[PDB]
Formats: C-alpha cells, sequence, structure tokens
RNA sequence: GGCCCCAUCGUCUAGCGGUUAGGACGCGGCCCUCUCAAGGCCGAAACGGGGGUUCGAUUCCCCCUGGGGUCACCA
C-alpha cells in the first residue's frame, strides 16, 4: 500500500512548516487508503526543547490531522521516538562498517574546523586508517564518529517524483557522519533506517532536503534496501521570499491558536500553499482535500505566507462554514481570556450572531463587542462628540422609551423612525447619537438589534448614564 | 562562491500549442444602508530577457537574468 510519515524535531514551538508537510503526507496516505506515521526526531540532545513533543502532537490534532502510528497511539513498529531506538542505529552503523560502506573518524571538533577552513569540507582523511587500528582505537574508547564512505569517483542518480531525475556527482556528496561521537545518529542514518523498518514507501518532505537525497539513495543501496519514492515540497516563504522564519513571520502554530485563527481555516489556507482544486474553489474541507489530491495540481514555486489572506479566510469560515452555535462555542475561551462573561447561552448566541460579519479572528470578538458584556467599555472621541451633539434629541426621546411597552426590534424601529420624522430630522441623527450612548462606539451592528438585545431596563439604565 | 531547485497580476494561483491570459486576497469606485462591517457590481494589476522548435508560443528545448535552497558530530 502507501505509507507516509512526518519526522518532527522537538526543538522549538510547533512549526507551521511542519503542519504544512504533515497536511500533504496525511492526504497522500488517506487518498491511497494507506498509513500516515509520526516519528519524533529527538537525536540532537543539544537543541532538544523539553515539552516540545507534546506540543507538536497536539497542534497536529488541533489542525484535524490524525495519524495511524505514533508515540501516543502505538503501532506495530515502535518505538516512535528515535531516542528510544539508539541501539538500532548503533547496530546498522556497524553493519555498514563491516560492509566497507562506512568508517570510523577520530578528528576532534577543532581539527575538523581547521580542515574545513583549509580544504573546505572534510577530506575523508580517516579512510586511510587501517580498519583493525580503527576497531582497536574504538575499543580503547577513543571518542569518534562513523562516516558514510561515499564511492569515489562516481555519480548518483536521485529521482524526485515532481521534478524528474537529477544526476549528482559523488564529489558533491560528502562522507557525512552517520553516527555522532555521543552515540546518537544523524537524520541521514536514522531517516533511512527508520523509514525502512516502518515500511514507508512515500517520503514527502520540504525541498530543503533535496540535496541530501543522494546520501539517502546511497544508504539504501549500502543496506541493500529498496528506496522509497521522493516528493519534495516547496518551502513556505516569508514576505521577502526567504524560507519562512520566526523573525520575518509567525511560524508558531500556538501563536495562531492564541490569535483566534480557526484550525479549519488555517488547514484550508495551508492547502492553497502549493495546491488548487480543478474548479478553482478556495473554501473546502479536509476530506474534500484528500479526495481531490493529485501531484498534478501541486505547484512548485516558493509560496509566500500571506497573513492578510489567512485572516480573510478565517473570517469566511466564521461566517459561512461554521454554524452560529459553533462560533459561539469557540468564542468562549476568548471572552474568558478578556475577563468577560456572558449571562447565558441564549445571550451569547445572539451577541455572536450580531457580530458574525464584523470579526475575522475569535480574539477580535471580545474586542469589538466588549460593550455587550461589560459596562467597562471605552468611548471614542468621535462617539463622545456625536453623543454631546445629540443630547437634546436623546433627552426628548428618553421619555418615549421608558413608556415603550413592546420592546422589540420591529416596534423600536417604528418608534425611532416616527420620532425622527415628528422631529423633522433624518434617522441617522437620532440613531447615531443613541448608538454612541449605548455602545461607546460609532462602528457597531444595527441600532434596532443592539437596542433590543439588552432589554428595556438594561438599555435605559445605560442611556441614563449618558444623559446624566 | 560550488552544486541543486524554481520562474503568470503586489501575494496565492488556473492555463497543459491557437484564450479578450481566468479566479482569489489586497487595492479603487459604485450599490445596499441608522454607523461600521458583510454582501452584490464594476475596475486598475501578470506571462523577466534573448535564441530557437513550430503555420503559431505563456505553454516545448537552450543560454542569460532573477529568486530560493544547500554546503555541520541540526534537522
Ligand atoms: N520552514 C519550513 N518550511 C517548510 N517545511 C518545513 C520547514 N521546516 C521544516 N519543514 C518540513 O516539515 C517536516 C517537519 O520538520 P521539523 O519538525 O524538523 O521542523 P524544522 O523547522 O525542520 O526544525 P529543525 O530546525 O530541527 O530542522 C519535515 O519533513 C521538513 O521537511
Ligand atoms: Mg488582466
Amino acid at each position: 500500500m502507501v505509507v507516509t510519515r512526518i519526522a518532527p524535531s522537538p526543538t522549538g514551538d510547533p512549526h507551521v512548516g511542519t503542519a504544512y508537510i504533515a497536511l500533504f503526507n496525511y492526504a497522500w496516505a488517506r487518498r491511497n487508503g494507506g498509513r500516515f506515521i509520526v516519528r519524533i526526531e529527538d537525536t540532537d540532545r543539544a537543541r532538544y526543547v523539553p515539552g516540545a513533543e507534546e506540543r507538536i502532537l497536539a497542534a497536529l490534532k488541533w489542525l484535524g490531522l490524525s495519524y495511524d502510528e505514533g508515540p501516543d497511539v502505538g503501532g506495530p513498529h515502535g518505538p516512535y521516538r528515535q531516542s528510544e531506538r539508539l541501539p538500532l542505529y548503533q547496530k546498522y552503523a556497524e553493519e555498514l562498517l563491516k560492509r566497507g560502506w562506512a568508517y570510523r573518524a577520530f578528528e576532534t571538533p577543532e581539527e575538523l574546523e581547521q580542515i574545513r577552513k583549509e580544504k573546505g569540507g572534510y577530506d575523508g582523511r580517516a579512510r586511510n586508517i587501517p580498519p583493525e587500528e580503527a576497531e582497536e582505537r574504538a575499543r580503547r574508547g577513543e571518542p569518534h564518529v562513523i562516516r558514510l564512505k561515499v564511492p569515489r569517483p562516481g555519480t548518483t542518480e536521485v529521482k524526485d517524483e515532481l521534478r524528474g531525475v537529477v544526476v549528482y556527482d559523488n564529489q558533491e556528496i560528502p562522507d557525512v557522519v552517520l553516527l555522532k561521537s555521543d552515540g546518537y545518529p544523524t537524520y541521514h542514518l536514522a531517516n533511512v533506517v527508520d523509514d525502512h523498518l516502518m515500511g514507508v514507501t512515500d517520503v514527502i518532505r520540504a525541498e530543503e532536503w533535496l540535496v541530501s537525497t543522494p546520501i539517502h539513495v546511497l544508504l539504501y543501496r549500502a543496506f541493500g534496501w529498496e528506496a522509497p519514492r521522493f516528493y519534495h515540497m516547496p518551502l513556505l516563504r516569508n514576505p521577502d521570499k526567504t524560507k519562512i522564519s520566526k523573525r520575518k513571520s509567525h511560524t508558531s502554530l500556538d501563536w495562531y491558536k492564541a490569535e483566534g485563527f480557526l484550525p479549519e481555516a488555517l488547514r484550508n489556507y495551508l492547502c492553497l500553499m502549493g495546491f488548487s482544486m480543478p474548479d478553482g474553489r478556495e473554501i473546502f474541507t479536509l476530506e474534500e482535500f484528500i479526495q481531490a489530491f493529485t501531484w498534478e495540481r501541486v505547484s512548485l514555486g516558493g509560496p509566500v505566507f500571506d497573513l492578510e489572506k489567512l485572516r480573510w479566510m478565517n473570517g469566511k469560515y466564521i461566517r459561512e462554514v461554521l454554524s452560529l452555535e459553533e462560533v459561539a462555542e469557540r468564542v468562549k475561551p476568548f471572552l474568558r481570556e478578556a475577563g468577560l462573561s456572558w449571562e447565558s447561552e441564549a445571550y451569547l448566541r445572539r451577541a455572536v450572531e450580531l457580530m458574525r460579519p464584523r470579526f475575522d479572528t475569535l480574539k477580535e470578538f471580545p474586542e469589538k463587542a466588549r460593550y455587550l458584556f461589560t459596562e467597562d467599555y471605552p468611548v471614542s472621541e468621535k462617539a463622545q462628540r456625536k453623543l454631546e451633539e445629540g443630547l437634546p434629541l436623546l433627552k426628548e426621546l428618553y421619555p418615549r422609551l421608558r413608556a415603550q411597552e413592546e420592546w422589540t426590534e420591529a416596534a423600536l424601529e417604528a418608534l425611532l423612525r416616527g420620532f425622527a420624522a415628528e422631529k423633522g430630522v433624518k434617522l441617522g441623527q437620532v440613531a447615531q447619537p443613541l448608538r454612541a450612548a449605548l455602545t461607546g462606539s460609532l462602528e457597531t451592528p444595527g441600532l434596532f438589534e443592539i437596542l433590543a438585545l439588552l432589554g428595556k431596563e438594561r438599555a435605559l439604565r445605560r442611556l441614563e448614564r449618558a444623559l446624566a
């Protein structure tokens, strides 16, 4: 069948680039009724951020991706955390050693630097050490690394499923270290070994690994294993076209969730990063994505992550994809984070309904609708100017309002329109100042619905403070 | 700099030899209207350059230019 995977490195916040690559591996497997594996790349004890594994796994679930095998769901070929597979890599490294495909190198980190300075890059000088001497210096515990012994001279054919064949010159392929001196392996060794054992057939990864591919082709050869298919996705780019980074852009998935972006929206935007539906439709579900997926419709340009477009999309989900009730539920955390409270579900729902077309992120709701949940709301200078300029009218309207029995949006409009005509003035001249009194703002939803929402008492009370 | 990838509006993109080069975000105008949005309508905006192949190239081939990636005991 088809088996894909993601090899996240727990070395920082959950990265949007990871979600992007995960999105495509997930789809390709589901499209082919296959498996989607999650393997953690925690072999660099130096860059390892404790607490990063949980975070990445949660973000993937947050976006709606589900994996078939992984650290927290088990699987037939575990462990799924490389740190727990160390003896395995040791074993395979020595296998290459015995097959003449690798060798032990004892240069100190400082000699290597000096070698890189003079001859630019390691010169494979350790290949001249007699195997028995290397084997002996190893048993004496001399610190060392194991390097891939690249066939020299020569050529190595790599095949990218989206770009075609690419012939490399072995002189371009360095004798990369396979097993570090601390016993930990490098991506190069662990990638191949683990992809093999877990049976992955389709390796879909970021284009930044294209050049390292001939190293993997060589390793699969060394082991006598069949190489999987390679699909390299273009890198997500900052606005300046450089690979998306933490300083020119927002790469942390937690930042997106914190800002009120809907996972559905983010996932949908990410699909547009290199892929498009035949009919050119831009809003679609995760499932529709799986079904319509085809490497034929994947573009290879480095897409710029456009926040403005994400916001647009998020707003689109808020008002056209999720139900009223769903938005109401998703907005709660944000109200709580703003120290605000709603009186009941009924109230919140109507509040959300009135604002639906006015907020593009869940975080924006408590901001623009603050006056619907607390008395502690701000008053814009323009609102104040408008309030003071219409006090006389409001003063004459107030008595009519305290005597209004039927407190409905229909009745209220009738009264106000009538009052405006009877006072020989345009509605706006009575509605605008009233809006200011009620909301401390001049940018709000319809006056009649805002006036009704609160009820007679709550509305008059607030109206009285503006006239006091 | 060496090697490798990429090339349609500012951005995401549709073209797969013959199209007024389409859509979306953003931007401007208009409509709707009690404000602000949402929504509808209209509009400005692209094939980097030079050779070719071909009756004909944005579509196919080559060079140039441009952009990006990669050159570790990180991935
Ligand atoms: N900036 C990025 N843009 C696009 N894809 C990325 C990016 N970074 C990583 N990927 C891809 O997403 C998957 C997960 O990458 P990973 O979890 O290692 O994050 P990372 O940003 O590569 O961190 P590290 O510094 O360890 O390389 C990979 O298979 C890799 O190809
Ligand atoms: Mg045009």
